[PDB]
């Protein structure tokens, strides 16, 4: 029984820091590739035709939108601006069963400083994993490493460009395909934690944008 995806407003409602970040990266704006004569000279050199519109393709979409062919995701049918563009639950997980622990969970701390374990936000969907969903769009070509590849696959490989390898612990790191990391006053606790969840926040900035 997985979880509803639902779309970014109430994540980007919540954190307002991390949304204002995210909406200036690639994924974001990852429909407007899509579009007819935009970026065309790396669709020319992955054969594509840089004047026709993929917005409505069914080959193309899956990787540039929130839970495509999943429950509650985006559909070519009735898209939602919401699930538009490689949003928050793309990373995240889907999040109509967790979102409501955020809110409960946030509201128990601030009146008493209880703290959540994260594994009751892992068993509602959330992920602090990462790496598969990452690699189901990134990694996803034939006679690709990552074992889950199934058509239609990303245009963009190695053999187009070299830029287009992706190593997960490298490309995780970087903030301006991510977005920027900004500190936790530390409602969760405790496993699954992501590896790098420690280090993101000691670096992280402090709350910039909202409250
Ligand atoms: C939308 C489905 C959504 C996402 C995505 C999201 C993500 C998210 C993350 C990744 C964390 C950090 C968890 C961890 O410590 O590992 C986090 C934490 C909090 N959230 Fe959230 N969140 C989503 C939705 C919402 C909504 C709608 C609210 C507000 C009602 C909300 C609130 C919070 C709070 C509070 C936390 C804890 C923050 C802290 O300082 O520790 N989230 N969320
Ligand atoms: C998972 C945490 C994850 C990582 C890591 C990741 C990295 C990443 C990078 C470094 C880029 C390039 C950014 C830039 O050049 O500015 C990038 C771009 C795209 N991604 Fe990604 N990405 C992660 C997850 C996902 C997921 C889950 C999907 C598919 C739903 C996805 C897709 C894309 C697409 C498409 C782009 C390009 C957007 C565009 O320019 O049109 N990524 N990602
Ligand atoms: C369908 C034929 C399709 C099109 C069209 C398309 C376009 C596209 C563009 C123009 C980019 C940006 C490349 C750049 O160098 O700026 C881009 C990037 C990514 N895509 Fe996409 N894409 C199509 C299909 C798919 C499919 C089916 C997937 C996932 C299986 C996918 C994934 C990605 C990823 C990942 C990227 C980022 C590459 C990177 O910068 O590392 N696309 N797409
Ligand atoms: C969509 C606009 C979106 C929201 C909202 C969101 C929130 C969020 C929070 C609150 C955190 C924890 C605090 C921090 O700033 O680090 C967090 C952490 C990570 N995110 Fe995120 N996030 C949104 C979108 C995305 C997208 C599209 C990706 C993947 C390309 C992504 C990835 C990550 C990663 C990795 C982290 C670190 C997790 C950790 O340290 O536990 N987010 N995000």
């Amino acid at each position: 029984a997985d979880a509803p995806f639902e779309g970014r407003k109430k994540c980007s409602s919540c954190h307002k820091a991390q949304a204002q970040s995210w909406k200036d990266t690639a994924h974001a704006k990852a429909m407007e590739s899509l579009k007819p004569n935009v970026k065309k000279e790396a669709k020319q050199k992955a054969k594509l035709d840089p004047a026709k519109d993929y917005t409505q393709d069914k080959d193309c979409v899956g990787c540039h939108v929130d839970g495509f062919g999943q429950k509650g995701g985006y559909t070519i049918e009735s898209p939602k601006p919401m699930l538009t563009g490689v949003g928050c639950e793309s990373c995240h997980g889907p999040g109509r069963n967790f979102r409501g622990d955020h809110r409960k969970s946030g509201q128990a701390f601030e009146k008493s400083g209880k703290k959540t374990p994260r594994k009751d936000l892992a068993k509602k969907g959330q992920d602090f994993h990462f790496e598969e969903r990452c690699s189901a769009c990134h990694l996803n070509y034939e006679g690709s490493p990552w074992k889950g590849a199934k058509a239609p696959y990303t245009p963009f490989t190695p053999e187009v460009d070299a830029k287009y390898t992706f190593k997960f612990d490298e490309m995780v790191k970087e903030v301006k395909a991510m977005h920027e990391h900004y500190k936790l006053e530390g409602v969760f606790e405790g496993e699954p934690k992501f590896k790098f969840h420690d280090e993101f926040q000691a670096s992280a900035k402090p709350a910039k944008k909202g409250k």
